[PDB]
């Protein structure tokens, strides 16, 4: 029923997510000069760097908001990629199930703690 114990395993995740070759595409922004369409297609860039750095400032309140920010860099892979089964759109599949699996029981914990606060 800790309600701040989601930000440290937040922490935890990403340097998991960082650790997993499948991340490299997204721990920096896109250089426009290798992708110069890219802000044509995606209005929101988000990387995990710029998650980490929000969750390090203090600036997430809850990990809701953390998990729609990571959810933002694969819809953004997801809207940029020209094919279904293009290398980096793949990476971004297995980092997205990898980061669903360990999320779901971060945001239970959270909102079981909230709700034991608010009983
Ligand atoms: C072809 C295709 C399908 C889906 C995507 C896609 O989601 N992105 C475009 C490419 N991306 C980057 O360039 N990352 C920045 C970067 C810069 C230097 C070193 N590592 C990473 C990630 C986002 O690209």
């Amino acid at each position: 029923y800790d309600i701040q114990a989601w930000k440290k395993q937040c922490e935890e995740l990403l340097n998991l997510i960082f650790q997993c070759e499948d991340s490299e595409p997204f721990r920096q922004p896109v250089d426009l000069l290798e992708y110069p369409d890219y802000r044509d297609i995606i209005d929101t860039p988000m990387d995990f760097a710029t998650v980490r750095e929000t969750l390090e400032a203090g600036n997430y309140e809850s990990p809701m908001e953390l998990c729609k920010d990571v959810r933002l860099i694969f819809s953004n892979s997801k809207a940029y990629t020209p094919s279904k089964r293009s290398r980096i759109y793949s990476m971004s599949l297995r980092l997205s199930a990898f980061f669903e699996e360990h999320i779901s029981s971060v945001l239970s914990d959270y909102k079981s703690a909230l709700r034991f606060h608010k009983r």
